[PDB]
């Protein structure tokens, strides 16, 4: 299939990864709407609107399969971008509840949702765990680690103070830990490393990682064979300068 | 007389506030585009066009002048949106430059110019610093600062770890501070503090406030009366939920 994959903006390069490691499509373009991004930040009206317009992006391109990198846009415009197309629209949290569900029998576990303010409102991963089932959940937005991110302030002491800052109010330890955003794939690391010094872990919580997600549930879902496309046609596309964005590709691919 | 305010979002209420505070206009039109903020963080062919569809906003309202509060969208968009427009606009760039001309006598002084990274990148500042004269400068992308401000970090271990980030490296103690970012009057004095502490000094540098510049510049240009308006008129727009907007306008503004 000719896939299409839609973030706010190069964020999605942390799904764009891991569909291209696991070799299973062999056309994919990119959109970033990276001139009005983020979109974590804005309201569900605005977030809605831009999805849609995403939509109008990739008609003329023929895609068979489009998958909405962005965590936030599938939280709050997935359904209504459904109910607009003839194609198959996916997102990144579904996914990953199936991952949950698979990886996490024990529906007492605690398991820590973190996302931006508007996933973390739209309570899309909260309804979707309950209605599996899970029982001890909490939802955290945190939404400074998306613009340290895009900064590259994967280490330091920014980064672990902003860590203390949306962590330590923390109630329960999690067993569980729900990257429910393009971005956090790049601290994950950081995030295992905040759990085991502040509270003496052998072992880190299980990171929930988006992209990994979805391409397991398209594998299923599709029947797809890993490592059968070696050389993907692979188009960026970008509201904002598209040479900017690949410049990022470049960083966030390799 | 009926006055225009842009701005990419919120920030643009440092500006209002200045301009309130002097009560010299009687209606103010204050329009956020607050769906695609920040612009800062953006590339000048998207700021450009950003600038252009800012005065079609304008049209219905009938504005007399436009003040664009934006520090971003000033110095990368100002000149096209003048050449396009039949009524003055006045950007926040300028008149801060004057009020150094008035104020720093000493065209050695060191000046440090801070802001988003556009604005840094165009060298707008330095440009129509040299243009007066002031050679000594140095200049400071600040880029956290904006979400920071944003979400509501105005003091505190989160702040004064960001603001080490960025301002470690100085080994030039300026005279002049310019703010040159909507955003930076909400830590002015957090700034001035860093310094104090950071250089040892008993006294801060001078900051320039990019509002406060303005309006001495609207005062001297069209001679208005100061304390005139006492109950003028504000209307809010947005491009995102406009109610978002004037929520934040009541704390920026109080
Ligand atoms: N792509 C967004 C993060 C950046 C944004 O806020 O737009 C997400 O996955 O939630
Ligand atoms: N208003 C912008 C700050 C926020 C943004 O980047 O849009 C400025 O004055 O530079």
């Amino acid at each position: 299939m000719k896939i299409g994959v839609f973030d706010s903006g190069v964020g999605g390069f942390s799904v764009l990864k891991s569909l291209l490691k696991a070799q299973i499509f062999d056309k994919i373009i990119y959109y970033g709407d990276s001139a009005r991004v983020p979109y974590g930040t804005k309201d569900p009206t605005t977030i809605k609107q831009f999805g849609l317009e995403a939509l109008d992006f990739f008609k003329p391109h023929k895609i068979e399969l489009l998958i909405v990198a962005c965590n936030t846009a599938s939280a709050l415009a997935l359904e209504e971008m459904q109910k607009h197309s003839k194609i198959p629209i996916v997102g990144v949290i579904e996914p990953s509840i199936l991952a949950i569900k698979q990886q996490v029998k024990d529906k007492n576990a605690p398991i820590l949702v973190l996302g931006t303010k508007a996933t973390i409102q739209s309570n899309a991963y909260d309804n979707a765990l309950k209605q599996q089932g899970y029982l001890n959940v909490s939802h955290l937005a945190t939404s400074l680690f998306v613009p340290l991110i895009e900064e590259n302030i994967l280490e330091g002491e920014l980064l672990e103070t902003c860590m203390r800052y949306y962590f330590t109010p923390l109630e329960i330890l999690p067993e569980v830990v729900i990257l429910g955003c393009t971005h956090f794939p790049l601290i994950a690391q950081k995030i295992e490393g905040y759990f085991m010094e502040h509270f003496a872990l052998s072992t880190p919580p299980l990171l929930i990682h988006s992209g990994d997600a979805i391409v397991e549930y398209l594998q299923q879902k599709y029947t797809l064979k890993k490592n059968a496309c070696t050389f993907p046609k692979v188009e960026f596309h970008a509201s904002g300068d598209v040479v900017w964005l690949e410049k990022q590709a470049k960083e966030w691919l390799k």
